[PDB]
């Protein structure tokens, strides 16, 4: 798919301008783009040299170029997990996006999540994540100031078409209010170390890295660190294994199903935690009882946090269906989380 | 001295919050801020434990805030030197200012800069620098795009004092659109290649490292790349050799002392691109024949675009009269620049 002419022509000009070699001499004929996600918001496209052009130096052959259609500390963050080979490298950035590496790979279907091996790498990529230092408020005010400032926008909402207005009406009668300062006062009550978190986990954010397929722990990366922030280890843990139940893949309304049987069972997610425990500090040299007691009290970490993934992810997703022009069945996500949060409630 | 009480709980609260180990469990009581620099713009602070507090890990014992009073940018360049250990730590990034590493030291003085082993160094750092890939656009706009904007700014503007508008009717007698067209045409004949600039590199932008002062060539840091960008090695350079006759700490009105024969001779010239050359580009194998072609060539380039130097702070120093509230004599400093910028042409 070739993108519309205003797009190419600004895409040829970033490309010739901030990339170096056999990119600085290119021509507007020579210049080979395609869309890879299009949308009003986030286009991606990957750029080419043509094959029959040779590179000078050591400059990228492809590359991907990022749209928008916060900005700082999300651009600052960008550039240093580059720097630490923690993520693409950063060719250019500019007002309106950004050229990053090209790699080449596919995201992970919801499926593979539950692979002993794609799951113990996610965890180990995870507490790597989670041990690194960023210039970023350590305080973990993420969590609670997002939910809060949903739940205002949440209350002023007024839907004009039907269907949407007796969705809003279902998920209102919960007492949205009470039920986030009973999710407070249970949260407020559960230990979890503030780290630095990915917040949105999910196989969207995973790379299957083309060419490492046998690897058993080396074929992933993890993209995608705008919602990233300080914040309770137990909300990404939790969120990781809530993204179990979702496939975002569904091709008619509402654009995803949902399946409460395929949160990972106690087996799935100590698997998963036996991962990550010792990438995160070492921890195999403790008694069989202090590594019991640690694994049991992180269950109920990660399984109490998931009820602030279902309850954040639930508003932000009703604020979308006002918002967001995108094909989604927002309000019907909206619901799918607060039934996964009331049915989380009972399992605990 | 110490900051005003609302700037003492802003700093206290900045370095509670994103700082690590100890700094997270401070008290009020126990924060430890004094001045650096006041200002209305760019103001710096050192902000310490107390001597009695120890480090739970590696975090530092004292930090530079830096409050502001392009941001996106410079944060991302600052953030990626920091990554390279090419410039201070990062600790914290907010709207108001960034925290910073301290680096215990001072800045040369002017007098410093023509020491052999010091201009050594500066011209090995300032290759170091020209040699680093940077996220930037590489056409070199910035030379002439600045002038220009400068130049436009300086035609529009009308002082209210006598004196100052005196100073700039005989500014303007020089035909600045004109020399700006003969500038053009003389360093667009003069081959220069496109680097990573500082575009700033005084004796106030180059801290002597406390504990180095007896290291031959690793007592020096480049800091403040906020003017930095994709530009012409001969500007750099040629930039950098003006300020050897250009003192700001002089504590009476102008507030600077300049001096024309305090530029460099062709021999301290040569001494400092034969530190510069090999350090950049393998120059070191090129026969003495070739060596002595490329820095004659290289004493061209570098002494022509000395004048862009002279023309680009001159203009710049007519603006900052109008707009800026630092005590500096801006229209006698650009006076000053035009004088060295007549004088090097009739070198030349
Ligand atoms: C642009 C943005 C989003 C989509 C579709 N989509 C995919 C995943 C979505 N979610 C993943 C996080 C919870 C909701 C929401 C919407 C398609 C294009
Ligand atoms: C702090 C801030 C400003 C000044 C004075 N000053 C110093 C240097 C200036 N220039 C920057 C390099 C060329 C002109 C301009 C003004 C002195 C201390």
């Amino acid at each position: 798919e070739q993108p519309e002419p205003r797009t190419r022509r600004r895409a040829y000009l970033w490309c010739k301008e901030f990339l170096p070699g056999a990119w600085r001499g290119l021509r507007e004929d020579e210049f080979h783009i395609s869309v890879i996600r299009g949308g009003l918001s986030n286009m991606l496209f990957q750029c080419s040299l043509p094959d029959t052009t040779a590179t000078l130096g050591d400059e990228p052959r492809k590359v991907l170029l990022r749209l928008y259609g916060a900005m700082v500390l999300e651009s600052v963050m960008f550039a240093i997990l580059a720097e630490r080979s923690l993520g693409p490298k950063l060719y250019g950035i500019f007002p309106q996006g950004r050229l990053e590496q090209f790699i080449p790979s596919r995201r992970l279907d919801t499926e593979e999540l539950s692979l002993p091996d794609i799951s113990a790498e996610i965890a180990e990529k995870m507490a790597t994540f989670h041990g690194m230092k960023m210039p970023f408020n350590k305080e973990p005010k993420w969590l609670f100031g997002t939910m809060e400032k949903y739940l205002k926008e949440v209350l002023r909402i007024k839907f004009t078409e039907e269907s949407r207005i007796k969705k809003l009406h279902k998920l209102l009668s919960y007492n949205l209010p009470l039920e986030l300062e009973n999710l407070r006062s249970l949260l407020e009550s559960t230990p979890s170390p503030v780290v630095f978190c990915h917040n949105d986990c999910q196989e969207g954010n995973i790379l299957l890295l083309e060419g490492r397929e046998n690897s058993e722990k080396q074929k992933l990366m993890l993209i995608d660190f705008e919602y990233s922030s300080y914040n309770y280890r137990g909300f990404d843990i939790g969120n990781h294994f809530c993204e179990w139940m979702y496939d975002y893949s569904y091709e008619k309304y509402p654009f995803f199903r949902a399946n409460i049987r395929k949160y990972p069972t106690k087996k799935q997610q100590l698997h998963f935690i036996s991962s990550y425990l010792p990438a995160f500090q070492d921890f195999e040299n403790l008694s069989t009882e202090e590594k019991s007691i640690i694994k049991e009290e992180m269950l109920l970490e990660v399984n109490r946090f998931a009820l602030a993934s279902h309850f954040l992810w639930g508003l932000w997703s009703i604020v979308q269906a006002k918002i967001s022009s995108i094909e989604f069945g927002y309000m019907d996500y909206a619901q799918a989380r607060f039934d996964a949060y009331f049915h989380q409630k009972r399992k605990l």
